[PDB]
This record gives C-alpha cells, structure tokens and sequence, in this order.
C-alpha cells in the first residue's frame, strides 16, 4: 500500500513511519512546510505507525535529538518514538481488511488527519488545539500534551490490569478529538476499509 504523508503545518515536520521492530520503507524523513512523501509498506503490515516529531537537530550521519516524538536519536526511525506524539495506526489486509485509526494514547503533539485515497471508508482527523487547550499537569516543556500514563505512571491511567475507566485527562483529549483514542480501553474509533487500500497522512491539516 502507499501512503502519502503531506505536511501542511508553516513549520518544518520530521515525518517517521515503524512497526516499532523495523523501519516502514526509508523510516524518517524531513517535510518542509507544503512537501510530500510517498511511501511504501508491504501489505500484511501489523501494527504501522506514523507521526510526527518537532524541533528536531540532525548531524551528517542522522544522528540527533527530537523535542517530541524522538526514535532513540535516529532520523530514520526503527522503534516508536518518545511521547507526546499524536498517530496514525494501521494493520493491513487482516482478513481481506484494513484497520485505521488516529491515537491520543501516547499523547498530542501536531494536529492530523488520515483518510483513503482509495473508495469504501471515510477518514478520521484529530484537528483541536489540543497543545493550547493542554491541562497543566500534562504540558511537555518540549511542545506537546503528553497522556496521564506516561505523566503518572499508575495501574488506572496505563490500563495494567486490562480493567480502566475514563479519566478526567483521557477526557480532555476525548471532547477536543471524539474520533480519536483518548485512553486503552476507550470504545473503538477504529475505521475498516478494503483490504489494500491507499492513505494520505496530512498534519495540520485546517491550518
């Protein structure tokens, strides 16, 4: 399948694509306000995902350092990045389907939508000024709104015991952005689509 990852933001995105084992296609690659990058992923892809990282510095080897979202200092990333990172997920041709969805889990960083290029489902977009809106306690200094797990690191917020309920902060992210995951076990937003089907990856996708 080919996924088109376009950067509408004004500033400059580090676009990076894993199945958290492995790089999807290059793995990473710097989007400049208004740039695209047309990636490949092979069907039968479990558990893909794409986001992107902020603020990010670079030497010749592409070594470095993210103020949200980092890889462990790569530009082509191989393992998930450091929260806070809004995302797109994915598992391709499960059953003759695909499964997409966008994510709050790990937190909020850049605004996204992520819809088809092909016919047979809809999109779904998390597009609120979640970084504005952000309740103290889980503003990143980095840019970004991080998730009550990864801020407080308790059984309820991270779902440890497979029994959660809603939180005071998996609702913020839940009446800013409905269609997108806001804790582990929220009611699925998870769209399905046919199977090998193309996608458009867009941040900031209003403005």
């Amino acid at each position: 399948a080919t996924f088109e990852i376009v950067n509408r933001c004004s500033y400059t995105v580090w676009a990076a694509a894993s199945k958290g084992d492995a790089a999807l296609d290059a793995g990473g690659r710097q989007l400049n306000s208004g740039e695209s990058w047309t990636i490949n992923v092979e069907p039968g892809t479990n558990g893909g995902k794409i986001w992107a990282r902020t603020d990010c510095y670079f030497d010749d080897s592409g070594s470095g350092i993210c103020k949200t979202g980092d890889c462990g200092g790569l530009l082509r990333c191989k393992r998930f990045g450091r929260p806070p990172t809004t995302l797109a997920e994915f598992s391709l041709n499960q059953y003759g389907k695909d499964y997409i969805d966008i994510s709050n889990i790990k937190g909020f960083n850049v605004p996204m939508n992520f819809s088809p290029t092909t016919r047979g489902c809809r999109g779904v977009r998390c597009a609120a000024d979640i970084v504005g809106q952000c309740p103290a306690k889980l503003k990143a200094p980095g840019g970004g709104c991080n998730d009550a797990c990864t801020v407080f690191q308790t059984s309820e917020y991270c779902c440890t015991t497979g029994k959660c309920g809603p939180t005071e902060y998996s609702r913020f992210f839940k009446r800013l952005c409905p269609d997108a995951f806001s804790y582990v076990l929220d009611k699925p937003t998870t769209v399905t689509c046919p199977g090998s089907s193309n996608y458009r990856v867009t941040f900031c996708p209003t403005a």
